[PDB]
């Protein structure tokens, strides 16, 4: 179960975050960490598409090759805090698993600037028991976490040393599919 009410960044700039571009997960912290593998690849694109706030996700397990995409129309709880009822789609947006009650995640943007971010996410999926998952994002898939985002990790009373890097997994991403999924 999730336990954190993450606080959104003061002065969060939604139009900059939700600009349609890709964010790569570079490091993550799962508070119930047999919930996610120690090796993993994820990325997202976030933007407004025909007036609707949307997020597209990509996950890839670099060892098993398990792959999936998702898209959601986000609902606003407060500035920087969203609820996302997801559908699993192929890379082209064709629905594999429709939106369903109880399949949603929340996310909170704790820190963002033009190039980096710290988010909290709480996933709910069927009768699974999942916990809080923080992620450091960058616009550049290879970027080491800088002082702005690391300071935000400390300000959340977390230790960056505990975050697991994605950098050594040979992750390669289909950026074109994340961007195009925003419309789907
Ligand atoms: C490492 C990592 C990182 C991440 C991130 C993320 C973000 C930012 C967001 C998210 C979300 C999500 N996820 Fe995530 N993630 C991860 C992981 C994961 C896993 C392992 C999974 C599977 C689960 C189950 O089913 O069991 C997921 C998962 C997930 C999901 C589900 C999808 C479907 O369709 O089913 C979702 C919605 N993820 N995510
Ligand atoms: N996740």
């Amino acid at each position: 179960a999730c336990t954190k009410n993450a606080i959104a960044q003061t002065g969060f700039n939604k139009d900059k975050y939700f600009n349609g571009d890709v964010w790569y997960v570079t490091d993550y912290l799962d508070l119930e960490p047999d919930d996610v593998p120690k090796r993993y690849c994820a990325a997202l694109a976030a933007g407004t598409a025909s007036g609707k706030l949307k997020e597209a996700l990509y996950h890839y397990d670099p060892k098993t090759q398990d792959t999936f995409y998702d898209v959601s129309e986000l609902q606003v709880e407060s500035l920087g805090k969203y609820t996302a009822n997801f559908k699993k789609v192929d890379k082209n947006g064709n629905v594999k698993v429709a939106v369903t009650a109880g399949n949603y995640y929340t996310f909170t943007v704790m820190y963002a600037d033009d190039s980096s971010a710290l988010i909290h996410t709480c996933l709910h999926k069927g009768n699974k028991d999942l916990g809080d998952l923080y992620a450091v994002l960058n616009r550049n898939k290879d970027a080491a976490a800088g002082d702005k985002v690391k300071s935000a990790v400390s300000a959340a009373t977390l230790e960056f040393s505990k975050f697991i890097s994605t950098k050594e997994n040979n992750c390669a991403y289909d950026n074109d599919s994340l961007k195009s999924l925003l419309t789907k």
